[PDB]
DNA sequence: GTATTCGCTCTGCTCCTTCTCCCATCCTCTCGATATGAGATCAACTAG
């Protein structure tokens, strides 16, 4: 991307479908949200257990 | 003789420092590291 995009895409607007396929950009960005809630189920669990 | 201070003490108030505590449950597997006898004392015999 260029410099500071603040457009849809350039900032995580996925705007394709599973049946239409994501983007390597798209990919990589659902891939980051994705990242997010793997790291917040594996993280709240000791403090809530706690 | 009372102002007036005034030195000294008594808390007491924030704050910074220390220190001590805690950090889900359960389960499976692999892998590495991790002396000896002589003399003395005593007590049980073991008989005289």
């Amino acid at each position: 991307f260029i410099k500071d995009d603040y457009g849809p895409e350039s900032r995580g607007f996925v705007e394709n479908s599973y049946l239409a396929g994501l983007t390597p950009t798209e990919f990589f960005f659902h891939a980051m949200g994705g990242r997010e809630g793997l790291i917040d189920t594996a993280v709240k669990t000791a403090e809530t257990g706690y």
